[PDB]
DNA sequence: AATGGGGACTTTCCA
DNA sequence: TTTGGAAAGTCCCCA
């Protein structure tokens, strides 16, 4: 019930499988504890991690065991430079957790025979601990630096009369921690409009440098004074725009009454700090 | 008999003054313990600081304590997180040196009447103390975060007859400690330009940041999927470029017969990745 | 080697 | 509050 977390296992024994239903998002900002816990692991689909145990009978719940393992070229052991952080019960923690340690800090919730063996994994996150806190304490070798990239593990203990434990252990797709890099700076050269109807729907390209899929186009005017009164975002073509090229759809001016053009700006930003210098466009009256 | 740094000394006693001969340059990147040792405070000259004891008529050399201090506010302490370094008595260093302690190294030099009590501090370095390291031990002392400016410390203690010591104390002008960002992004904010014959030849003024004597201007043309069609670096008047104005003379178009407006773009540019935001300028024919 | 100069990586703070 | 989004501190490399 409490095998060393060192020693290995498999995923599957004789009838009983462990598996990872829903994995987790390829990538989770593991957060120090010098700042607000970040949450927990999510998965790609919007949602959270699923694990299940299959071949199950017994009717008597089973404990699940999650914590953080390596993912470097050697075979999985705990990571010394992340905890898992039970995700403190909020609103979206559903999953009663609970947590123990062995020098791993390590959650634990059950798997109900009611719920099929399968558990939502909403209740764990991911700290991050000082390299200089850890490194060569309590007998070390290993070094945190670039050593970024985690695998969730889990572990059932399955008991059988004939005195005999089933200990399986099932890792999820590796998980990079580090804060992702920033957003650059994106910039606009060219711009194959500059003018269209009030009524817009026009396509747009930008050319310019440093576009991505996050780009976002906003439309804005400005009075003679600099009061912007108008902020409309335009749709993006995801399915086109490249780091050089951005498609864009001229959004519906905000008046379709207007009898005498009227200049205005946009400008693209990446995350919510990048944007360009405000760029021009004209709308002209129907 | 031993004076605590954190005492009220002062420069000038009655006939005995501890005076900078030469202060320090107002800046000097502190190596870590983890780098090898980055060199010996400076004079803005190449030289080094020197320090001068005035009414001392005896014709016995002195000890001339060296250390490093706080900057701003308060009482003048040692600085937590800083420390001085000795530099290994190689042939360029020329002053004979010796190092202690009391929580906070002190280095010992010989002051000399054979040198008039003067001495060129040509080895003393910086050792920038890992902030949680200090911030960690149980003394209340201060925060590492943002405090990167110390200042040379310099103590003498003369012997007199009545066995009354006299102690004289004086600091240095302050050090900023942290890295040079060596290089930032220019910034255009405004041109007195937008038009010009191909021909060029005109002079343009862009008002903005950042700009540096290194800086550059480029003038680019590129196709809406970003081929570039055109390049042509601007030549800029070295001589009349502030930190925030740029002369720049608008280069000749590649076409010299246009009948119709051309639109185009420049840029400035610091070292050979840190450019500005795109400009957009336009050639006029005739 | 010592040298710095520059830049990638880590940790803390902030809009 | 959230938490992306830097900003400041520490460690590594040698066009």
């Amino acid at each position: 019930s409490s095998v060393p977390l060192e020693w290995p296992l498999s995923s599957q024994s004789g009838s009983y499988e462990l598996r990872i239903e829903v994995q987790p998002k390829p990538h989770h900002r593991a957060h120090y504890e010098t700042e607000g816990s970040r949450g927990a692991v999510k998965a790609p689909t919007g949602g959270h991690p699923v694990v299940q145990l299959h071949g199950y009978m017994e009717n008597k719940p089973l404990g699940l065991q999650i914590f953080i393992g390596t993912a470097d070229e050697r075979i999985l052991k705990p990571h010394a430079f992340y905890q898992v952080h039970r995700i403190t019960g909020k609103t979206v923690t559903t999953t009663s957790y609970e947590k123990i340690v062995g020098n791993t800090k390590v959650l634990e919730i059950p798997l109900e025979p009611k719920n099929n063996m399968r558990a939502t994994i909403d209740c764990a996150g991911i700290l991050k601990l000082r390299n200089a806190d850890i490194e060569l304490r309590k007998g070390e070798t290993d070094i945190g630096r670039k050593n970024t990239r985690v695998r969730l593990v889990f572990r059932v203990h399955i008991p059988e009369s004939s005195g005999r434990i089933v200990s399986l252990q099932t890792a999820s797709n590796p998980i990079e921690c580090s804060q992702r890099s920033a957003h650059e700076l994106p910039m606009v050269e060219r711009q194959d409009t500059d003018s269209c109807l009030v009524y817009g729907g026009q396509q747009m390209i930008l050319t310019g440098q440093n576009f991505t899929s996050e780009s976002k186009v906003v439309f804005t005017e400005k009075t003679t004074d600099g009061q912007q009164i108008w902020e409309m975002e335009a749709t993006v073509d995801k399915d086109k725009s490249q780091p050089n090229m951005l498609f864009v759809e001229i959004p519906e001016y905000r008046n379709k009454h207007i009898r005498t053009p009227v200049k205005v700006n946009f400008y693209v930003i990446n995350g919510k700090r990048k944007r360009s210098q405000p760029q021009h466009f004209t709308y002209h009256p129907v």
